């Protein structure tokens, strides 16, 4: 079967803003407006996805817990699961290797436009603040 798991964290700013991939720094992908922590899926624990693959998406060192919204939906045919954790604070910049660069924004405005559409049902629920 088609399955695959993400667990992300939005990584929370000293400005209550959070440090989100969007349009990377100088790159095209304008559309990537995501979160850190993808990957997980791989091959670890429900737990140790998130945790592990966070030093891989952070690498930094961030007061950075707790989870805020989880959920596990199937495409047609098709599997996702996408674990949305939340952040309270972290040092310097993320670096990790979430992929694109981002920049201290506020979550309170989130773009589920910009992001993965098929993506929207976690967004769906904090979107709607
Ligand atoms: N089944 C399913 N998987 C999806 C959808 N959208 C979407 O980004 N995914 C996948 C692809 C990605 O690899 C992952 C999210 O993190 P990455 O883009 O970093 O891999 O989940 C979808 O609509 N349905
Ligand atoms: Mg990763």
């Amino acid at each position: 079967m088609k399955k695959l798991q993400i667990a992300v964290g939005i990584i929370r700013n000293e400005n209550n803003e959070i440090f989100i991939t969007r349009r990377a720094a100088d790159a095209h992908m304008a559309n990537k407006l995501e979160f850190p922590g993808g990957k997980i899926e791989m091959g670890e624990t429900p737990e140790q996805a998130v945790v592990r693959e966070l030093q891989e998406e952070v690498g930094i060192t961030p007061q950075h817990f707790s989870l805020f919204e989880k959920l596990e939906y199937e495409f047609p045919d098709r599997h996702i699961t996408l674990w949305f954790w939340l952040v309270e604070r972290w040092e310097g910049e993320p670096w990790g290797k979430e992929g694109q660069p981002g920049e201290w924004m506020s979550l309170v405005g989130l773009n589920a436009d910009d992001f993965p559409p098929a993506n929207e049902p976690v967004i769906a629920k904090l979107k709607r603040l």
